RNA sequence: CGAAGCCCUCACGGGCAAUGUGGUGUCAGGGCUACCUCUCAUCAGCCGACCGUCUUCACGAAGUCUCUUGGAAUAGAGCGU
C-alpha cells in the first residue's frame, strides 16, 4: 500500500505467477525477502515478485526503491500465499526473485516491459 | 549459506517455518577468496565418585566384696579392678 505506487491487473498477475512456475522447474529462483534483496544488490536479479499483503509493510519496504537505483524490473502480487506456491513452498512468501530464467526469458521479457508501460 | 530444521504422535498423520527453522560466526573480530598447518580449545552429550562434613546405629573393659552408720551406701575405714 505505501510501497505500491501501481495497481497490476489480476490478467497480467496470472502470466507472472505462470512464468515463476516454469522458472523454478527450469532456471532457479530465490524465495524470501532476504534472498531477494541480496540479489538486487548483486545485481543477479531479472524480475522481482513481491506481495501487497504484507504486515508489517516494513519488511518489504525498500524494495521499489532500491530496483530502480539496480535497474532491476518488479511487479506486484495480490496475495502473499500464492506467490509462495508460485515458488514451490507450501508457505507464503512476502517476495520471490527470479536469479537467471530459463525457458521463460521471452515470457519474463514481456512481463518486464508491461510493467514499464503501466509506470 | 538457504529448508539442509524444530515440535507432537507408537505409527499413520498433524503443526511450525522464506516475515528464515537449521548451518556458519561472536575482538585470541568474524565472513568470502587463496593457500599453510592442524585439532584435544570450545560447545553438546554419556558415565560418574573418593575424601570430607552432618546425622543415626551396631559393639564396647573393670567390685555391686568386708566392717560401722543409715529407712536406703552412691558415706567412713578395709581389700580389689
Ligand atoms: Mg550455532
Ligand atoms: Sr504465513
Amino acid at each position: 500500500p505505501v510501497y505500491v505506487d501501481f495497481d497490476v491487473p489480476a490478467d497480467l498477475e496470472d502470466d507472472a505467477l505462470e512464468a515463476l512456475e516454469v522458472a523454478r522447474d527450469t532456471g532457479a529462483v530465490k524465495k524470501g525477502t532476504n534472498e531477494t534483496t541480496k540479489s538486487i544488490e548483486r545485481g543477479s536479479a531479472e524480475l522481482v515478485f513481491v506481495a501487497e499483503d504484507v504486515q508489517p509493510e516494513e519488511i518489504v519496504m525498500h524494495i521499489p526503491e532500491l530496483a530502480d537505483e539496480k535497474g532491476v524490473p518488479f511487479i506486484f502480487v495480490e496475495q502473499q500465499d500464492d506467490l509462495g506456491h508460485a515458488a514451490g513452498l507450501e508457505v507464503g512468501s512476502a517476495a520471490a526473485a527470479v536469479t537467471d530464467a530459463g525457458e521463460a526469458d521471452a515470457d519474463v521479457e514481456d512481463i518486464a516491459d508491461k510493467v514499464e508501460e503501466l509506470r
